[PDB]
């Protein structure tokens, strides 16, 4: 051949607009901390409310963080009078009405991927675990019987552990596991870039036959339903592990306890199950919930989670920074970046030096003419910079404009407020 | 100014290499014919797999024997392969005849009389380290079972109950892991710690060389202060006997973690029983205890085997394991490997190396070219005058190379005599026997 | 004593068109360039050299795009007849050969590639750093001329030595690594404290690092407080028989204390890439006592490499210059992503997928008074403004905004509408 | 079932070592030691010898056979270097010498034979010099990618060549490493920290460092590598082995990088391939001949047929053997050296000698008060140990190593419960023995 090119490889100024958040489900005290640091007066509760209680206190809120379990709809969404948005102290925003929050202005945040480290370790715990029979050696010992067995339990370090998934989750997994001293294939439906010296591999048939553990990290869709089922496992090497940490549908339950039955599976972990209780109770795991419990539960080497793959105090600590973060970004600059049912809008925070400068944040429905009528509005002042951006029937539009004395702030609100397209409107001096 | 660097202390890298050396002479046994080896207590398929390319006749089984059907076994017997059950006493080991060496696939070699079968020329050996990678992994997932309260969650679901909590559980990443003791297995420990994100403090009675960012600390008390996670990797001696007691959970943190896979007699567990009762300590796993069962038994972990074990299966998030720390395929297999081979090169070369009761002896193997060169292993009483007797009765020969070395009341000289034949091995093997300091003789020819 | 507490927290889309393009590129930019902008249809013109003021202008009237580097200069005089130009790529650190101020005012965008050099001039230090430390150089003279010269005296080993990394940018910090990786300690004083990279450690004065230092190297920029900043003091406070390392700046070394310093044995070696005065083109007996007085005098002095502004002079910076900027130009022409731009607002937006028929881009540079966008909303008022983003330079202000529902029928009408705004500094519209 | 989950593959930090504080042996006799050290041995060396009370004699330079002859008559060990040659000739007049050090590789400079006829023990430093040969490499792997040399020298002129042209970052470059050896894998490991990919052809498979792949055939590696260095000891097989079909065999505009031996390489080859534009540039640290001092016009057409030819080429960066020519080289040269001879002269350990039997025996106890170490070095033939065993046979020995090297046989033996008194005795016996060549008494 020939020698060849190598291959390429000032302090802010303080926007003001009494705030009132009203904090649900136990948010961690990160949140809390936040808030009370910038003045807003916080309400916190350990448990949701009824709706009655509820519907009383959202009336003078202007910012509510929420879990899974209080559901935000239409009925109790009508009420908030002085909402600006809402904060899901967690993964999931289905407890939200976001087409009618987005309709009445209300920006929804959420913390999607807070839980990462938290489901790897988990993972690693469990590999080892099954690896030894850890669970089942404990548990014989608790019941007083002494059973010393190194049969078909295994150092993890010179196995093969198999990622399905190789996404937040899977790839801090990769790097663990190959730490922890295992080979680590992964079969995903992208073409991904490996971390550290994981192989990408093309079917996940390939995987299932080299791998040692097989780890599920996917989202529900109806390409993961049941994608491990009597096929699979058939497919997968004598007397290795199945761990799911990822959604209840994408394993076959009655598959896996038959594999298990047959001495094809040498054990398994699961957090996640089809049917999961609503709260926590004493005979909540029951046939009644899943009709094979009874029968899961009667074989050895199965570790079995209510769904604690984010279950730390790390996890919800960070959940706490980064939505309360959100929220006070979204109500101190009008940042939506990150939200889920909103236009995603920010600007270069203002330097102080920046006397008489108002941030116009204007909420206004899709429509033609309404950036004609507002920067009609604002033509007597310089627009410094401004950003409009529309997520469907509703759009955001923060302006930056320059020379504004108390006496023009109350104008500028009125006339702004008495538009056509108007859904909700704040300034920020 | 400018000035020579420090010479790197011990800082050099070692690159294999398959090294091209003149094939070595295949030495067999004189004076016998076929070897025999006995394997009780379930040995590794390895072990057996290595004695049987050496020739020798492979006797297996998955338990002991009792005392009567040994020793009538022990007496045709050229090696015996034990683990910690099979105890060899002056009793059993005056009948053996034949017996060069005794392979204890384990760490421990209590289950023999080391002084005893040294006086009748037997050299013991067996595997102190094999279990180390085992140990370590075991405590890394304690860390993250007991960091997340796995064993109570999954018991809670078996019995029906779907209990979710977060509170006072913890992702290891930012923790920090003290390691009492940074031997074989708390340095590999180390390591792991560190890749799972872990802080590492170490206490050690010596000053060792950190793996890793890992600190070693002057005192436990400091070590106790601030770690999250305390492991003890120590071995049994009167300064380690309850050396975590109610005075060092004291001084431990509110929440923190206790994980004992070290020996049974380190941990205090009514202080341990205490601190968990008294919320002090939030977990604890413990693989070995002051007593334990001689065999597998379904009633066997109870209170007439320590007073407090229905008291310490009462607590919440104590993980429990029979002495398993080195109950895995790879540990097993690799035990039968350093083992089966130390016997095979010891019976084949003489090499005493790494033997617990005798001395440390070895030489370079003979080339195959040396044609007519027999290998003389004399073990002897240390006295004066027998290397005098041996060389005298060797004169004849040139002695390439020897090597005597002594073990308190018993020596072991390896010599390399060359140009004998058949005819004056005899004749040397005779006259060797006879003397008086001789405590047994083997002809490598 | 304590408690357990939580850890503290971790540390297709639519091509659009104009509603033929011209590139011109001078002074021999990279062929990585030329691939990218001739992939995309436009007519690419390539010269090895630069033009004179009188053969560019005439070539000047009908380009779109320019691409240069240091030695054309684009002056008011040049750039008022360049009718069609968009922007002006500098394939090139420096942006100072134009007129920013005047190609702002006429709504001309320029893109620079600053970064581009950092591992060419980090390697080139790790090479000199051994270099001198063995005197590679003085052997290999002394062989050419016949001289065998075996000397183990005063050259070292690099590994155990201490590196002095003066200025921790983009630069200093990959040769931190890199002499770190070859088993050199790592001091770096800064004027800013800095997160330090591997097990490097900051210092609080300079004097600090030259007392401790056996290699000291350069990686500043250029400003009052570095001019001469290593002078007769500073050579002073350094170790004796220490080494000299400058591929930052040519004003930043006094070079006549330098000489002092090792010819009084001080200073056992040293290595310039850059000097107070530079030829401007390639020549013999261009170095020399009329460009600066003691070259003579430095060139006479053992163990002394000297470099012609080579840092950045390889194969790969040059490739990675070139598609970092031909990206930066197309990207603007394409989608009018002005980001990272020395003279303008730097302002973008999310492409359109392929499905957004009848979507067109309205790119708006106009004076930053009151009034514009009142006017521009106005124009625009017909359509549906999916999204749009206004930002301001100064005296110059950048609108882009995607309208939806436009056949070819209002496009020429919304343009017309534009062209004749009185805040207007220039229009284009992508369909 | 696709296949079954099986045992995986079969695969301590350093610590304050707790060992019973070791006996000072001082020897019986040998009232005071003298060491001679010519051609300018390392001071750590003279400083090694010094703190254990050894009067030393230092020369810069070697000595004429007459000056050394002189001097060698009382001395007890001599450091030498390269020049120094010691022949029968002039160690025949050694009286006292008990051992040989050569403060550098080579040890061609002494009649092994000969010395050990004589009972006297020879060590060198094979592997002092690989670190300072590995940073070499990467110094002028960079120099020639970035063509230093040529742009200094240039500028010295006056001329001003600013060049990018065929100029490399040697990040994602590859560098074929022929010899994968004490310096070949260290330069593996610090051209991997540089970003370059590492084959390397070896005749024997070896155990690859970081990610480098060992390649079956050199030709492969001379058709993959950007930048090629040989790392191989002078055999054979390695004279001339990069010839003309080599260099066909490698990339256009590759680089030849040779600090290994001066007749590994075909010089006027390489200058074909550089002047057929197929070499872009090489380093050479060694020649098929070489001048024995330092001189000027010792390089030249005289030494070389094609020197002038050579020094007329670009990008060829020429240096004199300096491939170990470091402070850091010669310090750790002096240490590995004055160590060896002080512990042959303390506890009689011949290990890492080149012309002996290497044999040592594990220090002795404070606590081993009257115990005597026998260093017996003997003719090989039988009856020799019968004899000495015999002299022995009123004490007992703890522990005894013999050891043959062809015509001559060492023996240490540790023996105990000795007093002043028997020592004298014992002594006097092995001395004199029929196959005694020396014999030393450490008490
Ligand atoms: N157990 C818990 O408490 C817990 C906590 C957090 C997240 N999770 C869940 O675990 C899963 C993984 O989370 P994440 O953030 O890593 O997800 P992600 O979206 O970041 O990554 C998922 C990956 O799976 C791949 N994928 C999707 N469908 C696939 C298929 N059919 N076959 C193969 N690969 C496919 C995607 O390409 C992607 O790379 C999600 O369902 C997530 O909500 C569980
Ligand atoms: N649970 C199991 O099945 C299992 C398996 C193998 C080993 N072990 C046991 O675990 C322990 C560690 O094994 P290893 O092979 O790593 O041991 P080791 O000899 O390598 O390590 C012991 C370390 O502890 C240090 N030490 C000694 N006394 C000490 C004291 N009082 N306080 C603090 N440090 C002290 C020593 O200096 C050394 O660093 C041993 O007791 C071993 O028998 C248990
Ligand atoms: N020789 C070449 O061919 C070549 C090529 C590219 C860049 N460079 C030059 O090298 C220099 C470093 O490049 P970079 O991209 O890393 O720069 P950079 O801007 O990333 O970093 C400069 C650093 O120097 C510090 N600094 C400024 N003034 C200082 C002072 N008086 N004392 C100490 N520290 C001070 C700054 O705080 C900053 O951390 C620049 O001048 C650059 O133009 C040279
Ligand atoms: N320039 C200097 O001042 C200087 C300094 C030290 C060593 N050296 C020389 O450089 C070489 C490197 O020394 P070292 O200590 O690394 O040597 P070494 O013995 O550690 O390694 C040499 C390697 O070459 C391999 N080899 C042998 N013959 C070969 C062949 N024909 N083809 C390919 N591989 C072959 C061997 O297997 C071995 O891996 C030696 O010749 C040494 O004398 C030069
Ligand atoms: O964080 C998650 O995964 C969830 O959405 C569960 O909601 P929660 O925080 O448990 O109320
Ligand atoms: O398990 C080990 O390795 C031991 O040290 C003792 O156990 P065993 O005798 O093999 O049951
Ligand atoms: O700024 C730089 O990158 C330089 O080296 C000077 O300009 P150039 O690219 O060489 O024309
Ligand atoms: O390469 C070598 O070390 C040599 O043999 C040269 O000997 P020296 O140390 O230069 O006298």
């Amino acid at each position: 051949g020939a020698v060849s090119t190598s291959p390429t490889q000032k302090q802010p100024k303080a926007l003001k607009p009494d705030m009132n958040i009203l904090l649900l489900e136990n948010v961690n005290a990160t949140a809390i901390k936040i808030f009370k640091d910038q003045g807003y007066q916080v309400e916190f509760h350990k448990s949701s409310l009824p709706e009655d209680e509820l519907i009383e206190k959202i009336k003078d809120v202007h910012a509510i963080g929420i879990r899974s379990k209080t559901r935000l709809t239409e009925k109790i969404l009508q009420h908030a009078r002085n909402l600006v948005c809402i904060g899901c102290f967690c993964i999931g925003t289905n407890q939200v009405d976001l087409k009618y929050a987005a309709s009445k202005g209300i920006a929804v945040f959420n913390s999607p991927f807070s839980n990462s480290r938290s489901v790897a370790e988990l993972v690693i715990g469990e590999i080892i675990s099954l690896a030894r029979q850890l669970g089942d050696r404990s548990i014989e010992l608790h019941t007083g019987t002494w059973n010393k067995v190194a049969a078909r339990c295994w150092e993890v370090r010179g196995k093969t552990l198999g990622i399905i998934g190789y996404g937040h989750i899977g790839s801090q997994l990769s790097v663990l596991a190959e730490a922890m001293g295992l080979h680590v294939l992964y079969y995903d439906i992208v073409t991904i870039m490996a971390l550290g010296t994981a192989r990408q591999v093309s079917t996940l048939d390939e995987l299932l036959n080299k791998s040692d553990f097989v780890t599920l990290h996917v989202p529900a869709t109806p390409e993961t339903e049941k994608m491990l089922s009597a096929p699979q496992f058939a497919a997968m090497k004598d007397g290795a592990y199945v761990i799911n940490a990822s959604r209840g549908t994408v394993v076959d339950i009655p598959s896996l306890i038959q594999a298990v039955k047959a001495n094809k599976i040498a054990g398994a972990a699961l957090d996640v199950y089809p049917h999961e209780p609503a709260k926590n109770g004493e005979g909540s795991f029951n046939d009644e919930l899943n009709s094979w419990t009874s029968e899961l539960v009667s074989l050895p080497n199965i570790i079995l989670t209510p769904h604690i793959g984010g279950s730390t105090e790390e996890a919800q600590s960070s959940i706490g920074i980064e939505v309360a973060t959100a929220l006070s970004k979204y109500i101190n600059e009008g940042n939506s970046v990150g939200s889920v049912n909103f236009p995603e809008v920010s600007l270069k925070s203002l330097d102080y030096d920046q006397e008489n400068t108002v941030r116009v944040l204007y909420i206004h429905r899709n429509v033609p003419g309404v950036l004609k009528t507002v920067n009609d509005i604002l033509s007597d002042h310089n627009i410094e910079k401004q950003f409009s951006d529309s997520h469907g029937e509703i759009a955001y539009l923060m302006a930056d404009i320059s020379s504004v004395n108390q006496s023009e702030i109350k104008d500028i609100y009125e006339k702004l407020n008495q538009t056509s397209a108007k859904v909700s409107i704040r300034l920020l001096y």
